[PDB]
């Protein structure tokens, strides 16, 4: 790397690194539309294997900004519309509550409070149907935002059905094979395990356990090279051949809602550009019920804005945070699942120093 970049990315991660007891990270920084690598101790402690460019991490709620542009790219190629009713998709979904809730609401998290996890006890089509069904709403639909893997789950499951296809097929084909992202995975394959570093909760080697959708809000495995290259993809989507997922990546960083100083798109979240971490910052929070305001009608994509995603399983914390008018992001993996206030503070020491 430019002496700069080197210098600004090892002077923040590795006191980081030191200060959380990060057994393994993996770092990329996007710089005028160029990635760096870097990367620091342990994959799998036990068998000593090094994190490298080629280790898959668990990106947790990352995951949620591919089935955003999934469902975008789903909007583009004409198959679903946000303003579709859930029950449009779902004819089984009979329960009155549902009625005013839309795609936008599932995919927004403001379907009036649907809970942050899906029930344990949940695993079958008719288990998931019951779950939905029973469902009772503190709030009307587009009034509070409530961060759910119920919801953008949902919305996630739901985009796909038009397709006929699976909702892995359809990230595979739709997504992450267009964008080159021929290390991404919603589900490791047998020679691939050799990358996949084990996560890291109380000194136990963990990985995520299987879940109801799963695939749809938590599901991703990637590295860090694949990881910028989705940087890179959400950066410049006009660089981007495929039509319908180049507009998919731009309805994705769509402002559909605001809460402070922070608007929801589909998976990724915004806030103008400049900003200081204190607001970035403004998981320690189990549950935060926030009102929104709706942007009406949804705002474009804002090249001058902080666009960003934390994420974690068990084992596990990801980052990734970038600026489309200073065509300059970063990516920041991690096999420990640490506080998200000490990611974005060394995102953002890292993103500005380099601004």
């Amino acid at each position: 790397a430019p002496q700069q970049i080197n210098d600004i990315v090892h002077r923040t991660i590795t006191p980081l690194i030191e200060q959380q007891k990060i057994p393994g990270m993996a770092v990329a920084v996007i710089y005028q539309g160029k990635p760096y690598y870097f990367t620091w101790g342990y994959a799998d402690i036990a068998k000593k294997q090094p994190v490298t460019q080629q280790t898959l991490f668990e990106l947790g709620s990352v995951s949620k900004t591919f089935t955003g542009v999934l469902g975008g790219d789903a909007i583009a190629r004409g198959e679903i519309k946000l303003s579709d009713p859930t029950t449009k998709y779902w004819p089984e979904l009979t329960a009155k509550q549902w009625n005013g809730i839309t795609l936008l609401h599932l995919a927004t998290y403001t379907a009036g409070g649907l809970p942050l996890q899906v029930p344990d006890e949940v695993k079958s089509s008719s288990d998931l149907l019951r779950f939905y069904q029973n469902w009772q709403p503190a709030w009307a639909p587009g009034t509070q935002r409530l961060y759910a893997n119920s919801s953008i789950g949902l919305f996630g499951a739901l985009a796909v059905k038009p397709s006929g296809l699976s909702f892995e097929q359809a990230m595979q084909t739709r997504v992450f094979q267009p964008l080159k992202l021929n290390h991404t995975w919603i589900n490791v394959p047998p020679a691939e395990e050799k990358n996949y570093a084990w996560g890291y909760r109380e000194g136990k080697a963990v990985h995520v356990s299987p879940g109801a959708l799963d695939a749809e809000a938590y599901g991703v495995k990637s590295t860090i090279e694949d990881m910028a290259r989705w940087v890179q993809s959400n950066l410049k989507p006009l660089d981007i051949n495929e039509k319908t997922l180049q507009q998919g990546i731009q309805l994705a960083q769509s402002r559909y809602w605001q809460t402070g100083d922070m608007y929801q798109g589909l998976g990724w979240e915004m806030l103008d550009w400049p900003v200081n971490p204190d607001s970035i910052i403004n998981n320690k929070i189990a549950l935060a019920a926030r009102p929104v305001k709706a942007i009406t009608p949804p705002t474009p994509a804002v090249r001058a804005s902080w666009v960003h995603k934390t994420g974690a399983t068990g084992g596990f914390g990801s980052y990734v945070a970038f600026i489309p008018e200073k065509e300059l992001g970063i990516v920041m993996l991690a096999n420990k699942n640490y506080p998200n206030p000490a990611r974005v503070d060394a995102a953002w020491q890292i993103l500005n120093a380099l601004q």
